[PDB]
DNA sequence: GACCACGGCGCA
DNA sequence: TGCGCCGTGGTC
């Protein structure tokens, strides 16, 4: 069975990195298996260019670390695409080779064999499923491509400012802290919830909203605290310190880390194969939750920039999941205002800011809020948020409709499906604990539109890649309703135009795609 | 050194 | 609703 390297062309790949990130990884092991033959390359970075695609699982990755290398190699079929399609439960090998008759190993060879016989199986599975084979050809597949240009290319850090930014920001939290410490009469670790715990509502008199989920303990969360914040003055310091040593801790000061030393870049890795709704992740760095709601978050945003000669390109879908909603419901009342090109978080407000009122529950209604969430983050009464909630549902008819339209059928069927046909298994639909089988109807009918929402920026992606390319731009990030892209100063406003064009027409629907653009030197400012 | 559970929170 | 990462407390 051991033939000699290299592998007759268009086998299945297999390989052993020293670490899970391709950027960071060195090259351990490299192999190849076709026709009952397992080729093992002599020396795996030699052996890397005797390739014309990466094929097999994890193709991304061995794909983005050979593009680090120079070697332009682009993946192919991933047994794991198709697994992810059939079940988005298989988000991994361990899991994925135990389910159709493999063993997720150690050594490249029999990883390359895992990869044969697990895609003969997987593809087998797939012969009858044509909207799902519609996708992974079409989306998937191509789109794994674009990922690894991606993760390859990755985002200027403005390293310098990051630096000086830190030793700023650990100066105010020092004196938050002393503040506290005062407050408090004494010293404390306030980075641990649990010591905080005692001092908030043994040592003080602070009442205790709520328990934690696991262990029951009172507590100390963010809504916990906003309640508490007339109630002593300490609770405002923690809000703060709060925010504060969470942006710092978490952005501040490990992304500097981890610029690479060939490419003077951040390398972040999108996850093809995480979500449970079709959705992409990022990690290793998360580049999906850069800081940006808050002023502290906002001046982190800037650190982002662009290379010297470029602009950025920032482009984002308005209303994204709204506007997949009344496609997918149908609903009259809601199409004309789209149709009316009219202002969704007003218009809808019309049926002072009870206009807010309008948006906290319009994105409330995807997740399947209760007239709870909404009153006590809305700052109302609890029963003025369930008049709101009903009137709503009573301008939006058809929403509701669809809502148990899509739980009835999922309870038969025992999934959901996205307008394409991506699918999700729902299996407590029919639990007879009332708090189980409701918490599954809520991620049961919000996967149809978050899942649409992904396939129409996935397919997205895959158009508008190739455009890039031919006008000398690339693709930086995606954030699941926008995009990052980085074009030549001087063909910044001609992409621009572009890529929003693409993007607002990927895929036509029964109400218009909005997309916002902007250009600037820093992520921040590109966004106007 | 690695890893785990938890509470907590950054973004969409 | 969907993620990934932080420090704390803790095990191995
Ligand atoms: N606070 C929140 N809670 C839950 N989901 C949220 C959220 N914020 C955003 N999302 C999710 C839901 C959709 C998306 C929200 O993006 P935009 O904040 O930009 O809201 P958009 O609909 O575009 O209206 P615009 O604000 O521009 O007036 O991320
Ligand atoms: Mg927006």
């Amino acid at each position: 069975e051991e033939a000699p390297w290299p592998p007759p062309e268009g086998a299945f790949v297999g390989f052993v990195l020293s670490r899970k990130e391709p950027m960071w990884a060195d090259l351990l092991a490299l192999a190849a298996a076709r026709g009952g033959r397992v080729h093992r390359a002599p020396e795996p970075y030699k052996a890397l260019r005797d390739l014309k695609e990466a094929r097999g699982l994890l193709a991304k990755d061995l794909s983005v670390l050979a593009l680090r290398e120079g070697l332009g190699l682009p993946p192919g079929d991933d047994p794991m695409l198709l697994a992810y399609l059939l079940d988005p439960s298989n988000t991994t090998p361990e899991g994925v080779a135990r389910r159709y008759g493999g063993e997720w190993t150690e050594e490249a060879g029999e990883r390359a064999a895992l990869s044969e016989r697990l895609f003969a199986n997987l593809w087998g599975r797939l012969e009858g499923e044509e909207r799902l084979l519609w996708l992974y050809r079409e989306v998937e597949r191509p789109l794994s491509a674009v990922l690894a240009h991606m993760e390859a290319t990755g985002v200027r850090l403005d390293v310098a400012y990051l630096r000086a930014l830190s030793l700023e920001v650990a100066e105010e939290i020092a004196r938050l802290e002393a503040e506290v410490f005062r407050l408090a009469g004494h010293p404390f670790n306030l980075n641990s919830r649990d010591q905080l715990e005692r001092v908030l509502f043994d040592e003080l008199g602070l009442p205790a909203i709520g328990k934690t989920e696991k262990t029951g303990k009172r507590s100390t969360s963010a809504a916990v605290l906003e309640a508490l914040r007339e109630a002593h003055p300490i609770v405002e310091k923690i809000l703060q310190y709060r925010e504060l040593t969470k942006l710092k801790s978490t952005y501040i000061d490990p992304l500097p880390d981890l610029i690479h030393p060939r490419t003077g870049r951040l390398h972040t890795r999108f996850n093809q194969t995480a979500t449970a709704t079709g959705r992409l992740s990022s990690s290793d760095p998360n580049l999906q939750n850069i800081p940006v709601r808050t002023p502290l978050g906002q001046r982190i945003r800037r650190a982002f920039i662009a290379e010297e000669g470029w602009l950025l390109v920032a482009l984002d879908y308005s209303q994204k999941e709204l506007r997949v909603l009344a496609h997918l419901s149908g609903d009259e009342n809601l199409i004309r205002v789209f149709q009316e090109g009219r202002d969704i978080h007003t218009e809808t407000a019309s049926w002072p800011l009870m206009r807010r009122a309008a948006k906290t529950i319009n994105f409330g209604v995807l997740y399947g809020m209760s007239a709870h969430r909404l009153s006590q983050e809305l700052a109302i009464p609890y029963e003025e948020a369930q008049a709101f909630i009903e009137r709503y549902f009573q301008s939006f008819p058809k929403v509701r409709a669809w809502i148990e339209k899509t739980l009835e059928e999922g309870r038969r069927r025992g999934y959901v499906e996205t307008l394409f046909g991506r699918r999700r298994y729902v299996p407590d639909l029919e639990a007879r604990v009332k708090s189980v089988r409701e918490a599954a109807e809520r991620k049961a009918f919000n996967m149809p539109v978050q899942g649409t929402a992904a396939d129409l920026m996935k397919l997205a992606m895959v158009k508008l890649f190739p455009r890039l390319e031919e006008m000398g731009a690339r693709m930086l990030l995606q954030v699941h309703d926008e995009l990052v892209l980085e074009a030549p100063k001087e063909r910044a406003e001609a992409v621009a135009r572009l890529a929003k064009e693409v993007m607002e027409g990927v895929y036509p629907l029964a109400v218009p795609l909005e997309v916002e653009v902007g250009i600037g030197e820093d992520w921040l400012s590109a966004k106007e």
